[PDB]
């Protein structure tokens, strides 16, 4: 027993870290098969993020200007080209630890595990999830853009987000492997705000299932409540509704713990009217929201 | 920016993992040249571990009788000897996935990553702290005993736990890799209760230092306290207490912040006495004491 934030194995991960310089620019890649992909502001210098055009500033980027170092080897470049907010290097040699691999946009609420690097180089592994309002807050420093994060089945990565931006907010913004942004945001140096960070109340549900299986009960109260009554008090506290679909996904950890769903939406909701009252439920003074009902399966059951 | 419980990258970790069976007890063992280290439970039954006389279950057992699987792959044990509460099993076949490294026995309020395994295989990776009652709060579940805490600097894994128990009360105990236990537990199906578990306050500092570089400032007070006084509050909230050591341990984060020690430890003092009203820190409703200074100042620099 014991539940704690759990990242995946990052192993594989790192397998495909590298460094990708362009100018005076140096940021991680992902080097996969015979491609390294990267975030398209690689070819920037600080005086073209105040407003670049990726298509003019990539004219004047042959193959050699792109370097790309795999610890300390050098790879061979032989053919780039854009996709959306991602560079797609072609390199001569596959990467012999490529793993098996997919690309995946993930939806808000979803959680993953981000390998934070500096110089190709891997630095931490942290779970994050993706904020209802596009953002994630992750712990990213200059150079760490090319980081990406992942979800593992078994074997399979699956590969789901690439650092781009730190907002002037602290927050974060990147893209899926695609190179598509996740939310509104912008590869520019341009004062973007985020929008409402509500909480993702199918996960604090979730938890509170890891919870009363894990011995934190005395939350657990003797009451019930209805969808519509629960999401009047979920809007007054910017939680997100919750929809017969979250319930349907919380079905095995209420079979599980014999707790009714909507038993545990009146447990959650005395929980927001009242607060803790200075207790603690899995070390926390408040609800956490970043694990899924699959995490909380995933490590109350013991999945490798 | 942002700050994350970050744990190292597992890579070299997970390439050591290994299942080791006897009898009908499976657990993890860890593999690094020849040798393949394990908790000595594995020898037991659960009749056994009642009261387990391990010199003399040990000497029913030979080196046939311990299997070890690296993957798919099944290695020849050609030795095996009982160190302490560990198992050492000599193979045939040095580990080619060998890192560099080195066994250490941490001090209470000292950090490190665990990759919890089953059946010799990751299934995620967590940040932990040896609490100063010397027991872990990690997340295990039957089979994830020989699974190992680490540390990294750059190329060296430095280990410094593996895992053997869970207490009744649901926290953790386990060995250095001598196969020395953390505190004063036994590897026995003895009930075996906790001292207190005291907060380690000069992490919490180090966090607040985290939380000041980071953007979150509103506990910043106009106060100074000394060492002694703080101290006397320290002993009221079962913080551990302050010493001229940890002093001079945050001294670079007083350096970059510019606030003083003892300045931040007025502003720990009024936490402690007025609580947090409703706020948070680093998104935390709670002092958090599991990121040392040493940590905090990797994470704030980006080392790899
Ligand atoms: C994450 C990371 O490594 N950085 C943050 C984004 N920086 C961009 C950039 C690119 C080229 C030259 C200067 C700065 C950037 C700035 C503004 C908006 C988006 C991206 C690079 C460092
Ligand atoms: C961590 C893990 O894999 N387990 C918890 C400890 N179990 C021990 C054990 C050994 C052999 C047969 C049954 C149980 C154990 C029990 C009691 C005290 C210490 C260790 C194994 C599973």
């Amino acid at each position: 027993s014991g539940f704690r934030k759990m990242a995946f194995p990052s192993g594989k991960v790192e397998g495909c870290m590298v460094q990708v310089t362009c100018g005076t620019t140096t940021l991680n890649g992902l080097w996969l098969d015979d491609v390294v992909y990267c975030p398209r502001h690689v070819i920037c210098t600080s005086e073209d993020m105040l407003n670049p055009n990726y298509e003019d500033l990539l004219i004047r980027k042959s193959n050699h200007n792109f370097l790309v170092q795999a610890g300390n080897v050098q790879l061979r470049v032989i053919g780039h080209s854009m996709q959306n907010c991602v560079l797609k290097l072609k390199v001569d040699t596959a990467n012999p630890k490529t793993p098996k691999y997919k690309f995946v946009r993930i939806q808000p609420g979803q959680t993953f595990s981000v390998l934070a690097c500096y110089n190709g180089s891997p630095s931490g592994v942290y779970q994050c999830a993706m904020r209802p309002n596009f953002t994630i807050k992750g712990s990213f420093l200059n150079g760490s853009c090319g980081s990406v994060g992942f979800n593992i089945d078994y074997d399979c990565v699956s590969f789901c987000y690439m650092h781009h931006m730190e907002l002037p907010t602290g927050v974060h913004a990147g893209t899926d492997l695609e190179g598509n942004f996740y939310g509104p945001f912008v590869d520019r140096q341009t004062a973007q705000a985020a929008g409402t960070d509500t909480t993702i109340t199918v996960n604090v549900l979730a938890w509170l299932y890891a919870a009363v299986i894990n011995g934190d009960r005395w939350f657990l109260n003797r009451f019930t409540t209805t969808l519509n009554d629960f999401n009047l008090v979920a809007m007054k506290y910017n939680y997100e509704p919750l929809t017969q679909d979250h319930v349907d996904i919380l079905g095995p950890l209420s079979a599980q713990t014999g707790i009714a769903v909507l038993d545990m939406c009146a447990s959650l909701k005395e929980l927001l009217q009242n607060g803790m009252n200075g207790r603690t439920i899995l070390g926390s003074a408040l609800l956490e929201d970043e694990f899924t009902p699959f995490d909380v399966v995933r490590q109350c059951s013991g999945v490798t």
